[PDB]
């Protein structure tokens, strides 16, 4: 594979959003890939409702939490393959209450496929990156309210507690890292970002790897 790569040189990723008092990380994520896998299937780059999957994926359990395969087997198996604008859609649990669903009057920004569940291999996941694109991961965000920036070392990883999305790595640094796209506002960490060192399993990162299928 490349020695780094940064999809947010192309244009490719949507900027940091806030998931507030909800326990809707695992929307983010999905919806993040879904943002990123949208675009490079050669279609403009579009922000997409999280909201969407908060209030109406009754797969998933809203403020309460989910998976980002079940959000993706949703959009398919429920919706048609659609996802909804932000612009149609806007995010509206900052609270940490979701509102119930409203089914009308929302504009459809793409359509999936399908998806696909990663190797436990941070080398197979950064190949499948290099290509394909960002890639929604499940990690152990516990010891991360304090970070700042830098490359962490020091990740605790015991416990999936929380989603993420992988945009970029780089093996040629003095300390290869992953960049992972957060959903805490663009004042935490590096601009909304952090980078963990990459080939030692931080934060259990290669445990739960996945992806939308854009045709
Ligand atoms: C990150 C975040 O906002 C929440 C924290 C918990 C909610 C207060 N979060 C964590 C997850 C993970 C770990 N999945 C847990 C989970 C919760 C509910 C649920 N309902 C139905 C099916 C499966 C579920 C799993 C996720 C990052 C892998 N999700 N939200």
């Amino acid at each position: 594979a490349p020695a780094a790569v940064d999809w947010r040189a192309r244009g490719a990723v949507t900027a940091v959003k806030d998931q507030g008092q909800c326990g809707s990380c695992w929307a983010f994520s999905a919806i993040g890939n879904v943002e990123c896998q949208w675009f490079l299937a050669g279609h403009p780059l579009t922000n997409l409702a999280e909201q969407m999957l908060v209030s109406c994926d009754k797969t998933d359990s809203g403020c309460s939490g989910g998976l980002m395969n079940n959000a993706f087997e949703w959009i398919v198996q429920e919706n048609n393959g659609a996802v909804y604008t932000e612009d149609s859609y806007p995010y509206a649990s900052g609270e940490g209450i979701s509102p119930p669903c409203t089914t009308s009057g929302h504009t459809v920004g793409a359509t999936i496929t399908g998806h696909v569940e990663l190797p436990q291999d941070e080398a197979q996941i950064a190949a499948w990156l290099a290509v394909n694109g960002p890639v929604a991961v499940a990690v152990d965000a516990s010891s991360w309210m304090t970070y700042t920036g830098g490359v962490m070392t020091s990740c605790v990883s015991e416990q999936l507690d929380h989603g993420v999305l992988l945009v970029g790595y780089n093996d040629g640094a003095a300390v290869p890292y992953w960049i992972i796209k957060n959903s805490w506002t663009t004042q935490w960490g590096e601009e909304g970002y952090i980078r963990i060192a990459k080939g030692s399993n931080q934060c259990l990162v290669k445990e739960e790897a996945s992806s939308a299928v854009v045709g």
